[PDB]
């Protein structure tokens, strides 16, 4: 949830 690169 942060960031897809990665939740």
């Amino acid at each position: 949830x942060l960031x897809r690169x990665x939740x």
